[PDB]
């Protein structure tokens, strides 16, 4: 199968035997994507193992991948194990369990639930503050992701379940200690490599009951799932799932605990990396800090409580964030299965073949932006927001099967940023890392923690 | 009792006595709205003779008549009589009879029986497609009430009975169109509800506002007809044989007239917006190819046909205005509300309002969009109402609609025909409706 994309005259890197091109990895999937893009233009394709992947970067193509052709030929991502009982979560299901599980929790972020969740999150934005300013009052470095990580895990724990776990910290919570251990795709490990490189041991290791997941973890989380399920107000995503549990059919209790763990991880690690990003790039920009602090204090004068309206109408913290996501997608790439032949804007490609979106790459080419290293927020502004494309920006991927928790997520992360912009201003303290490395790992995180200097107004 | 609004500080136009602001509606209920949010902004109060009726346009005070405080202060809609028999209808019940009820048909749009009347609607959808291809093989204006209303006849005489009857001359749509005409200059309807301290006095005359052999054609009919009929012959194996017929009144006039006006509405602004149009039908012929057959999914994946669904019941909400009676003294929101107070959801001025719709007066169902999405709340865009007392058979009337919709722009264009009315004119009478009956050329593909 290495002689696929000479077939179909698709350039390429060379493909070692058995390897494939997982060797160019050592840079991260981000070095590869870039230059592979340089070398060889608007298609390419490489194998991880004997895997052929597909990149492509054609906005009309991406179109029919992520929107047009999902639920007949792209509905799934590429197999991910081995998995036990998490197969059942809605971000690795596939075909129908997909279909069934999506509709089912769609109503879990709609904008009255969402709504209904701003006083609760209103809660644990002034206990971060509060937790922000001990460490302020004192001259003393600040890592950022540990009291973003707390900050996370309360507002994903009772939006969706209603049950309050951290009181003001209590830092050697149970919950984070074990959800950030949860799964770390370190590609030195020869385990994350071998199932890449030789994705045929799944089955031996499913038999045996082996998971990527550790099971200390699982089963401390399956535990509290188990104890919060008793419920006997709010209607929420424990409820969502309890309500049409208790009504084909049906939700098992297995599988609605395979949600929760989902969520449980995105609210935690996702929110608490992407907030980390950008308060590491108000740090270094004071100008863009100032003027979204002039903005938060137009809106909100007298230290006002955000809103859900208000947040919606701040612009520049809207621009702040969607920056920032343009130069850290946390999720690096888009990759959707071809489950059946097909020729999509002239290009035939066959069954099982991985097709990928270089979400980082497209962000950074020169050729849809200007000065694409640099942190300018006016990219974002109405009026320039007419040439950015929604398929070169994919942050939250596009589509049927996009971020299900997108909404959630901006404005947790902005109710975040308003209410500690309101009472603190961050600068760099040295042991920042300057300019900000990369993680040449698996996931997109910096090698050197984010630490800053917290300064209170 | 007319310096009501006036002391609670609340705005509003001066009432006449006996009349209250009654002649203001000779534009009728949608044009005095209007008038009312521009001048007296926020909420104002105005009279429907000794009524008073409380205007409410903030999200948060709508969902805590519609949803929060419903079952506790917001249970009953506006006291309408004489009705006799059909007091016993939902949309009409008060309090207890209306829960029983609500959650006894209830079971009728469970993702279940819903899917099962599939394969019963997908039969119409192809005689609809025969009648108009008579009438589009010959270059004659078609009008669309006429053609749809016998589709809407047929789907809710068998997803509910199972009995196939209409499609012409039917009886059934004969009789269901004249089951009841709020014409507002009918000395009837005006003065029962200016004047309706004498509606006791039909009642125990045994008087009622729907005609008595319009209500005996549909009260043998039944006694002559799992389903909607079936579910409620196996819970009355308290309801008797008199409340049973009621409902069926109600889910026929509902199924056949709601179902007809607003495919129209529809039909005529894509006639209106060819861009629409075609953008619609390259959408159906994508999803279903060589013209394939629609099933339940396939309808919820098309977007845009819910993007203009919901632009068009944006546009004409059938409904024009939600109800709730205050049945005690409440606090809401910042604000006193008496007991006795008909407060009043204005749908279609919220609907048309510019400080949460830009261009509102234009067609566009790019509101709709998923990136658009966001910008709408669910409190200022309520085509069926909201909460517990919302449309019972909206996920019902919703796909139902949608599914006349579709096998409809797999074979035809719709275009103006000079005679047709653009802009369409609304009704300035009682109901939601066009002035002139919409007519086009219906071209085949
Ligand atoms: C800054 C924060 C976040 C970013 C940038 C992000 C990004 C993404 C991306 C890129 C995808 C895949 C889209 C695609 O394949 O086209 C995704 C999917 C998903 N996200 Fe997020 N996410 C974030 C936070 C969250 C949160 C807070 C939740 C809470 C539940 C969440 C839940 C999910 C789920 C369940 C999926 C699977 C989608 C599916 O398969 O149906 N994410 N997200
Ligand atoms: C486009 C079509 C329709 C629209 C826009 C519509 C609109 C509405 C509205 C606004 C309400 C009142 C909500 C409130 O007061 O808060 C309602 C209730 C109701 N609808 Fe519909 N409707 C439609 C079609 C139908 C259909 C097809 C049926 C079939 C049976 C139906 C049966 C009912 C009933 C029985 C009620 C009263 C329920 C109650 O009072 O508890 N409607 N509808
Ligand atoms: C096969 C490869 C790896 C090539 O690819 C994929 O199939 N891996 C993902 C499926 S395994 C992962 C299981 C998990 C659970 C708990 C903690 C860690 C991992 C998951 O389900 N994680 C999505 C749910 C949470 C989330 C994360 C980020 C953003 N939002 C929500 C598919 C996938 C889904 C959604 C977002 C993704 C972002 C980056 C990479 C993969 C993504
Ligand atoms: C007191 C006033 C008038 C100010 O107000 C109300 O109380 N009148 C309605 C209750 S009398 C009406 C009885 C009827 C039956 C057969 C044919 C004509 C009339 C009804 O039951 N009609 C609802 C059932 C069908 C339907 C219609 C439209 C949309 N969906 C379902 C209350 C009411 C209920 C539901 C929807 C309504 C829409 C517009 C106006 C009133 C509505």
């Amino acid at each position: 199968s290495h002689g696929l994309f000479k077939k179909l005259g698709i350039p390429g890197p060379t493909p070692l035997p058995f390897l494939g091109n997982i060797l160019s990895y050592h840079k991260g999937f981000c070095m590869f994507d870039m230059e592979c893009h340089k070398k060889y233009g608007k298609v390419w394709g490489f194998y991880d193992g004997q895997q052929p992947v597909l990149a492509i970067t054609d906005p009309d193509m991406i179109k029919t991948v992520l929107v047009k052709e999902c639920y007949s030929v792209f509905t799934n991502r590429r197999p991910f194990g081995p998995v036990g009982f998490m197969k059942s979560a809605i971000s690795i299901a596939e075909d129908e369990e997909w279909k069934r599980l999506r509709s089912l929790l769609s109503p879990t972020f709609t904008s009255g639930k969402l709504k209904e969740m701003v006083p609760i999150i209103a809660q644990y934005g002034d206990v971060l503050v509060r937790n922000l300013r001990r460490e302020a009052e004192t001259g003393k470095p600040v890592t950022l992701k540990d009291v973003f990580g707390a900050y996370s895990m309360d507002v994903i724990t009772s939006t969706s379940f209603g049950v309050n776990i951290d009181s003001l910290n209590n830092p050697q919570d149970p919950f984070v200690e074990n959800t950030k251990k949860l799964l770390r795709f370190d590609f030195l490990d020869p385990f994350f490599l071998s199932i890449t490189v030789f994705p045929f041991l799944i089955p031996i290791l499913e038999v045996l009951n082996i998971c990527v997941f550790p099971r200390e973890v699982t089963n401390f989380l399956r535990k509290s799932v188990k104890r919060m399920k008793e419920s006997r107000h709010r209607v929420d995503f424990l409820q969502l799932m309890i309500d049409s549990q208790n009504s084909h059919k049906a939700l098992s209790d297995l599988e609605l605990v395979a949600q929760s763990i989902i969520f449980i991880f995105a609210g935690y690690e996702t929110t608490s990396s992407v907030l980390s990003f950008i308060m590491y790039e108000l740090a270094t920009h004071p100008d863009v800090q100032q003027k979204l602090q002039e903005e938060i204090d137009a809106v909100l004068p007298n230290k006002a409580p955000p809103t859900y309206d208000t947040v919606l109408q701040m612009e520049y913290l809207d621009m702040v964030v969607n920056e920032t996501l343009r130069l850290f997608p946390i999720a690096m790439r888009l990759e959707r299965v071809c489950k059946k032949d097909v020729e999509i804007n002239g290009m035939f490609i066959p069954k099982g073949v991985v097709v990928m979106i270089p979400s980082y790459a497209l962000h950074r080419d020169p050729k849809y932006w200007t000065e694409p290293e640099k942190f300018l927020p006016e990219r974002f502004s109405k009026k320039n927001k007419d040439n950015i494309d929604p398929y070169i920006y994919t942050p939250f991927g596009s589509g049927p099967r996009n971020c299900i928790g997108m909404r959630f997520a901006l404005m947790n992360m902005k109710l975040a940023l308003i209410r500690v912009l309101q009472n603190f201003s961050f600068k760099p303290c040295k042991e920042t890392q300057i300019p900000l490395k990369l993680s040449l790992g698996g996931l997109l995180q910096p090698e050197k923690p984010v630490v800053l200097k917290v300064e209170s107004r």
